[PDB]
């Protein structure tokens, strides 16, 4: 006998007696008067007991109670005999805990809210009680009325239980996580997650709202670039060093780390519970994306979109979901569906996506002629990549794109507080209007103050970063696949080009040819797919611990740009291409030190590269010139200031490359004479353009001595924009004349090139020697790009690189606009001066080189009224006989005696001058000349 050692556990542990003589504080009831009373005493401390405020805590309390009470007794011999009453306490603790959750107005005291947010401030004491209460919930086959009893609650204590839910509640955030990652490590509760009311969007849920009223929400916004944890966290002191905002950059990225490993970890047990919630897991994200474009506007409607903290968040995840797939053995590279946008889109919204090298009339043909295959098909493992695809392009290109403006809003924000700050408030109440005025504008600067050290925090946190570009170049990859018509890559390399290189791109618009002939399936991928990864890494590229920088799979990023960059059929796009030339020439600078560049060592030793780099960038440098935009009319001088860089540093570094130029120039001229061409034409009015603007800006700080100071902003800035891209353009395209006019000499001499050459030159050197430049009046000349010393020191040295080929000696000379002796006097004057050429011998070289072309033109003009009588108009171009029945040819314009174009038609049906193909049947008899011959042999007719 000792069941009194039972009643007496019963009440300890419950807390709970009759009488009213007990030494200890228990509850006490005045109902009736073992094991078969304690459900009776707990539904009474539920449901009738007043004095219990916090009822969930008391069941927690009570199942802690009875586990200790438990432990504390089998070590002993009484053991036996309380097992019985043990045992019924956890069966109806857990059983009423359960209850607790699910049935909302069951207690005498508070509501959901009220009991998950006891459980929020202290979730360790609550564990052991809440996973006897999920076991016992899906058991009984009720695990979804636990969820939709505490996650929907958690939503609203994250929302209005806390001022702010973001970093900064250290300890509430962990904990929720916390009560979060409990739950969903349940698979039976992972399968039905997306089932709990709220975790979509309700149909007019604004996209800023999806963060707040969704039910991964709150946590998935949990980073420390919210402008709450940035004001905190660097808005404190602004001013500190960059070795202490080192260390909270340190701070909140171990910070970060964490966070997205929980976050991955829970969003990885939702994408593992079944197909169906992982297909969801797609829906949720896709949402989020279709409705957030606008976050890659130029001036995008900030309150009106999610964050960055939270899109970024997001990309992170998908990124990792995505990695597994794209590791360095792409042994699983073909589980992403290449076909995936052969049929209409299941998710991701492409209307207004812009095509690669298509329109959407071709896409929407593309899907009636798709509809023969599978109509259902949500791949998962594609959405996913893609969807990552979408995430890096909107997410965060839309967070780098918003700290890459903070530097100019910051700026503009300064002038502003100071310019109000001047304004003298006499009255009382407009006083008060120009406080509250400065207030809202500080206050406003100091949030973006914050928020840069934030991102900048955040982008140069390279593990993350890390996986980000890593991604990027596994994309790439997979991208050559795609194009790659035996889609073998990376297994067997791929064959540029893919159709042959038209010989004569002297097309109408290409457009549609190239077009008709693009990659089956590529030609179709919205071109986000391409801007995301290229507008990301030239952002990073400024960070020091870059992902890019010293990375070992970048050689796939620029395999896949080298390929883009070679087949113009690939993306039509040339803004974006430009974008790509850019990262490259940001890979070809060289250093301090002047050592290589970053990427010279792919450039040299990648197969894919450097069998097609040189040329690709030959090709693209002439293309750019078909472009015609609205403020990219201006990016393929960028594009050839940026190519130009490579060329450069190609020649000089890797004689591969210097190698393939002078080859070109010897088994492909018309391909290299069409480079040069461009490179020429342009040169004519580089620095033309580049002195009218600098003439502009002398202007514009002469009218600033007090029209619309506002609009002469604008202008003046914009007017040195054009004074340093010309100004260099001028100054990379010389060198290059340079540098290759010096072991080519004869390829520039070619009659397409020589005359016009030195027709561009004698003006350059016109210019530089003379008023031009020597009347420009400037600030920092250097500032522009505008060194008039080392253009005229190029310029010279072509001429000495030349000045040994007869043509061009020639051509300088016949040069009737620009060609004056004088010239190369004022040249070796000007060189004569301060100390820098190879001079005394290089003012010898030029000096000679110029008489040789004043002796050149003498004897020319002693050739044409000495030796020749005949009008050269009536002489026939290649016989130089005196023609009887001139005719003009239809292509070249040009006027050749009938007899002769027959003899010429006969081995041979083309126009001599431009191998035009030519029949004899349209050539135009030219009358009016013939007749001026006829009289000119009568009035020769003296003796
Ligand atoms: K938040």
């Amino acid at each position: 006998g000792s069941e009194f050692r039972s009643m007496t556990a019963i009440e300890d542990i419950l807390q709970i007696t009759t009488d009213p003589s007990d030494t200890r504080g228990y509850s006490l009831l005045k109902s009736e008067e073992g094991v078969d009373f304690i459900d009776t005493l707990l539904l009474y401390q539920l449901t009738e007991n007043e004095k219990l405020d916090k009822p969930f805590e008391y069941l927690n309390d009570c199942f802690r109670r009875n586990q200790q009470q438990k432990r504390i007794t089998k070590n002993k011999p009484n053991a036996e005999s309380l097992h019985s009453t043990f045992q019924e306490i956890d069966r109806l603790v857990i059983g009423y805990g359960v209850v607790a959750l699910q049935i909302e107005n069951f207690c005498m005291n508070g509501a959901f809210i009220n009991y998950i947010t006891g459980i929020v401030s202290n979730v360790n004491s609550y564990t052991d009680f809440l996973s006897q209460i999920i076991q016992r919930a899906i058991l009984e086959g009720t695990a979804l009325d636990l969820l939709n009893a505490v996650f929907p609650t958690l939503l609203e204590y994250c929302n209005k239980h806390v001022s702010h839910f973001d970093l900064n509640e250290s300890v509430i955030y962990n904990n929720v996580l916390t009560i979060f990652e409990l739950f969903v490590t349940f698979k039976p509760i992972a399968e039905i997650f997306t089932k709990i009311d709220g975790f979509f969007a309700d149909y007019s849920c604004k996209p800023q709202d999806f963060e707040r009223k969704t039910i991964l929400g709150p946590i998935l916004s949990l980073s420390p670039i919210e402008a709450a944890v940035a004001i905190r966290n660097y808005g404190d002191n602004l001013l500190r060093s960059k070795q202490q905002t080192a260390m909270i950059h340190e701070s909140l990225q171990a910070e970060h780390k964490v966070v997205i490993d929980r976050l991955f970890f829970i969003v990885d047990k939702l994408v593992r519970g079944s197909l169906n919630s992982r297909t969801d897991m797609i829906s949720y994200f896709a949402h989020i994306a279709n409705k957030n474009h606008l976050r890659r506007a130029d001036h995008p409607p900030f309150k009106e979109l999610s964050s960055n903290g939270f899109m970024s968040n997001i990309t992170l995840l998908l990124v990792r979901f995505s990695q597994p797939f794209l590791d360095i053995s792409y042994k699983k590279i073909d589980k992403i569906d290449a076909n995936y946008f052969n049929n209409p889109s299941l998710f991701i919204d492409l209307s207004g996506e812009t095509r690669l090298n298509s329109d959407f009339k071709e896409a929407d043909a593309f899907y009636d002629k798709n509809r023969k295959t599978a109509d259902s098909k949500p791949n998962f493992i594609s959405d996913c990549f893609f969807l990552t695809l979408t995430y890096l392009h909107y997410g965060l290109g839309g967070t780098l794109s918003f700290e890459e403006k903070m530097g100019s809003e910051i700026k503009a924000l300064k002038e502003e507080i100071e310019k109000v700050k001047k304004i003298a408030a006499n009255h009382d109440v407009f006083a008060r209007f120009i406080t509250a005025q400065l207030s809202k504008m500080e206050k406003a600067l100091k949030t973006t103050e914050s928020l840069r050290f934030a991102l900048q925090g955040f982008f140069a946190h390279r593990s993350l970063q890390l996986e980000v570009f890593d991604f990027i170049c596994g994309a790439s990859t997979f991208l050559i696949r795609v194009v790659d018509p035996e889609h073998e890559f990376p297994f067997k390399q791929i064959k540029l080009p893919l159709i042959p290189d038209q010989i004569g791109v002297e097309n109408v618009d290409n457009a549609d040819f190239l077009r008709a002939h693009a990659p089956v399936p590529f030609k179709y991928y919205p071109e986000f797919v391409v801007e995301g990864p290229v507008n990301y890494s030239l952002y990073i590229s400024k960070y020091q611990t870059s992902p890019i920088f010293r990375n070992p799979r970048l050689g796939s990023f620029v395999e896949f740009t080298t390929m883009v960059l070679r087949c113009p059929e690939l993306v039509s796009n040339p803004h974006l291409k430009g974008k790509l030339v850019q990262l490259l020439s940001v890979g070809a600078m060289p250093l301090t030190d002047n050592s290589p560049g970053f990427m010279m060592d792919i450039f040299e030793h990648d197969e894919l590269v450097n069998k097609n780099l040189l040329y690709a960038l030959l090709d693209f440098y002439v293309i750019v010139e078909k472009t015609g935009s609205s403020s990219q009319f201006y990016d393929k001088f960028n594009s050839r200031y940026s190519i130009s860089i490579i060329l450069e540093e190609l020649y000089y570094k890797i004689p591969s490359y210097k190698n393939q130029l002078i080859w070109q120039s010897q088994n492909n001229a018309d391909f290299f004479v069409r480079f040069v061409a461009r490179m020429l034409n342009d040169l004519t009015f580089l620095l033309d353009e580049g002195l009218s603007n600098l003439a502009e800006v002398h202007n514009i700080q002469n009218e600033l001595d007090n029209e619309e100071d506002k609009e002469l902003q604008t202008r003046l800035a914009s007017a040195s924009r054009q004074a340093k891209s010309s100004c260099g353009l001028a100054d990379k395209s010389m060198k290059l004349f340079e540098i290759y006019s010096k072991d080519i000499p004869a390829a520039f001499v070619t009659p397409e090139i020589v005359y016009r050459l030195a027709s561009m030159l004698n003006y350059n050197l016109e210019s530089l020697v003379g008023p031009k430049c020597g009347e420009l009046k400037v600030k920092d000349p250097q500032s522009y790009s505008f060194n008039p010393k080392d253009l005229l020191k190029a310029l010279t040295t072509v001429y000495i690189n030349l000045s040994e080929q007869s043509e061009f000696i020639s051509a300088v000379a016949k040069d009737e606009r620009s060609f004056n002796r004088n010239l190369f006097v004022r040249a070796v004057d000007i060189l004569g001066r301060k100390t820098g050429l190879a001079s005394p011998e290089f003012i010898e070289k030029l000096l000679n080189f110029a008489n040789k072309a004043e002796e050149q033109r003498k004897a020319d003009e002693e050739e044409d009224l000495e030796y020749g009588d005949v009008p050269d108009e009536f002489l026939d171009p290649l016989m130089y006989t005196i023609m009887k029945d001139p005719v003009i040819l239809p292509a070249s314009k040009m006027n050749i005696d009938r007899s002769t174009i027959k003899a010429h038609l006969l081995s041979d049906s083309t126009d001599p001058f431009n191998r035009m193909p030519l029949k004899l049947e349209d050539v135009t008899p030219n009358e009016e000349l013939r007749q001026k011959i006829l009289c000119f042999k009568k009035q020769k007719k003296e003796e």
